[PDB]
């Protein structure tokens, strides 16, 4: 587990992290201002469970709160008010802890940054930007969803609480955090929300002022037909529009051009995502997942948010092949620990380990099988990856002895190693 810019100088910290999206959507209506006393107890059995790193909801109290249709939301974090991190996943204190044993541990925590907007009309907080003075989006005149003089991004629904984050007082603001959850928090990096709200140099620059070293990851969303008919990305792929983002920021990205074809494709078609890319300098800034808090379901009420849920029958299949391939890997809690996807995933990732997968190892995709066919090269071992296909044995695909890794699902979801 080194650590190290990619040749690009893309920080993605040694290529060779592993992490568990240490929250699901409801925490903070399943476990009300309990969430670090349990991630502190389970600190060991997280290490124990091979995870070199836990990405963190967001610290920053969260009072929101919404109601639309029969739903209801807020304190999740996304809409925070300050900085303070007394909110509804336990108090400062407890952070401190949770950070500490996790670190004791052996994994590194990641943190989830929202610099886009804040919770403006909250009455009892510890920030207040005034109107006029430029540190708001709508200071600007705001005619629609893009870049304004007060916003270099795109905005957060109405955009009456986006953030100039561009503003020397915001940057700097955002910039003296970062430097606290770094060396109060125990911070080995960040997760950088909503990353279409402003500009990826910004995030390249918030990075070499105050974790230059560290690991980051940006959460880009936005498909080719958001951009504007006359911009490249219109008509450009999934890929090639992360691949950007990653550039200019020098952070890891997530896939969601895997995502997007997990979704809408076969399992053939899973080897369009950005970690199936025959250049490891483009593979290896993919930060791959199943699901997460947005598209995926939780526990409690709703099912949770569920925007773009994978079918529940490619659960298995998924996880094998975020495990055994390239780009950095992350495990949704849920599967973890409350659906009972926990031995299969333990198992896959002891097979990442010993083969030495790491984010810019080889990866070729055999054709004249059903299904998705791979051969991953790690610097230890090599595996052979069969999900959902007709393949008869290894040998037909790849040279040398081979021994039964993993086989579920009846065959469906078959590794085979040196
Ligand atoms: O003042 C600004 C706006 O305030 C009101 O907006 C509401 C939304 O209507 C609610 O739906 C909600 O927003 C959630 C959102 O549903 C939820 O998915 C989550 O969003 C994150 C996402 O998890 C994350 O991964 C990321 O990439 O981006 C999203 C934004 O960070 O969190 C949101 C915020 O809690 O709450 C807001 C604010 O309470 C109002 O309806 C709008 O008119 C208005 O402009
Ligand atoms: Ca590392
Ligand atoms: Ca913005």
């Amino acid at each position: 587990d080194q650590a190290g810019k990619s040749p690009n100088a893309v920080r993605y910290h040694g290529g060779d992290e592993i992490i568990l999206q240490g929250f699901h959507w409801n925490v903070v209506r399943e476990a009300p201002n309990d969430w670090y006393n349990i991630l502190r107890q389970q600190a060991a059995t997280i290490a124990a469970d091979g995870f070199s790193a836990i990405w963190m909801p967001v610290p920053w109290r969260d009072f929101s709160s919404w109601s639309d249709g029969s739903k209801s939301g807020g304190g999740e974090g996304y809409f925070w008010h300050d900085f303070n991190k007394n909110g509804r996943y336990g108090s400062d204190a407890q952070l401190r802890q949770a950070a500490s044993a996790l670190g004791g541990a052996g994994v590194k925590v990641l943190y989830d940054v929202v610099p886009n907007h804040m919770n403006r009309g909250y009455p009892d907080k510890e920030i207040n930007l005034p109107a006029g003075q430029g540190f708001w989006r709508n200071d600007c005149a705001d005619p629609g969803n893009y870049p304004n003089d007060c916003d270099d991004g795109d905005r957060f629904i109405g955009g009456d609480a986006d953030l100039n984050t561009g503003h020397p007082q915001v940057y700097g603001m955002f910039r003296d955090e970062f430097t606290n959850l770094r060396s109060q928090y125990g911070a080995g990096g960040f997760r950088f929300d909503f990353v279409r709200g402003y500009a990826p140099e910004r995030v390249n620059s918030w990075m070499t002022d105050s974790a230059d070293n560290s690991f980051c990851v940006g959460q880009l969303w936005k498909g080719p037909s958001e951009y504007p008919n006359w911009d490249w990305r219109n008509t450009a792929s999934w890929q090639q529009i992360i691949k950007d983002w990653s550039d200019r920021a020098k952070c890891p990205v997530f896939d969601f051009a895997l995502k997007e074809r997990m979704q809408n494709g076969s399992i053939a078609d899973w080897k369009h995502g950005l970690n199936g890319n025959p250049d490891p300098r483009w593979r290896e800034v993919a930060v791959t997942f199943v699901d997460n808090h947005d598209t995926g379901y939780s526990p409690g009420q709703n099912g949770g948010q569920h925007h773009w849920a994978l079918q529940d029958g490619l659960i298995r299949q998924a996880y094998a092949y975020i495990l055994t391939s390239p780009g950095t890997p992350v495990v949704y809690w849920d599967h973890m620990y409350d659906w009972g996807y926990g031995d299969f995933i333990r198992q896959l990732i002891q097979v990442r380990r010993a083969a030495g997968v790491r984010a810019d190892s080889a990866i070729s995709f055999h054709s004249g099988y059903s299904g998705l066919v791979a051969t991953v090269s790690g610097s230890q071992q090599t595996l052979v990856v069969a999900l959902n296909s007709d393949l008869g044995n290894p040998g037909q695909v790849a040279s040398g002895s081979f021994s039964e890794a993993v086989n579920a699902s009846n065959g469906q979801v078959r590794v085979w190693r040196s």
